[PDB]
């Protein structure tokens, strides 16, 4: 990458006004024991008994290519639908000028994989110049907290070694 | 219905999903008209949904 910066794409304490943007913690992230969860990333929960219809959009005004990333959660039981986003049903559309997917929460109890029968798919686009990233859910989204501005090189590689640098 | 691998070797598991051609099968073999399948372990995790239709 040529140049990385990390800007706040969507604040969170002024973003989210109708959603709880401070109990998504989880006791399968933990920091220094008490539960935590990916600091660019905000588990919205309804704020108190209520999750109303989300609409916020981003347009990539930096000059670069922006990766944006958010996540889709699983929930096992029907109670925990409920108990999270307060909406039996839910859906999740993700739609820019190129891409354009509507996603549907899967309810069912997964073996547990550290600690956690509920499953979360995380997905990834890139935003370029002058184009409008739109999120729409009415609950089972992990909206984003930081975005990345990036130059991508092209080619080079991953190594996977113990050698020092 | 739940199984564990106790052998000590990977098992190689294989299972099938029917799609109905119309809603009397559906009813015929399963007896309702809406159902869902879920296969889960530690990395797999898919639900699926009969498509029903005449092919």
């Amino acid at each position: 990458v040529s140049s990385f910066e990390r800007f706040e794409i969507f604040p969170k304490t002024s973003s989210w006004p109708n959603h709880d943007s401070n109990k998504g913690v989880t006791a399968a992230c933990p920091h220094a024991g008490a539960k935590s969860f990916y600091k660019n990333l905000i588990w919205l929960v309804k704020k108190g008994n209520s999750y109303p219809k989300l609409s916020k959009s981003y347009i990539n005004d930096k000059g670069k290519e922006v990766l944006v990333l958010w996540g889709i959660h699983h929930p096992s039981t029907s109670a925990d639908q409920q108990s999270l986003y307060q909406n039996a049903d839910t859906y999740v559309f993700v739609g820019s000028s190129r891409y354009s997917k509507k996603f549907k929460p899967e309810i069912a109890i997964r073996p547990k994989v550290r600690d956690q029968e509920g499953r979360m798919n995380y997905y990834w686009t890139l935003v370029e110049p002058g184009d409008k990233i739109t999120f729409e859910a009415t609950g089972n989204l992990v909206v984003p907290r930081y975005a990345f501005a990036m130059e991508r090189n092209a080619g080079s590689g991953i190594i996977i070694s113990d050698t020092p640098v």
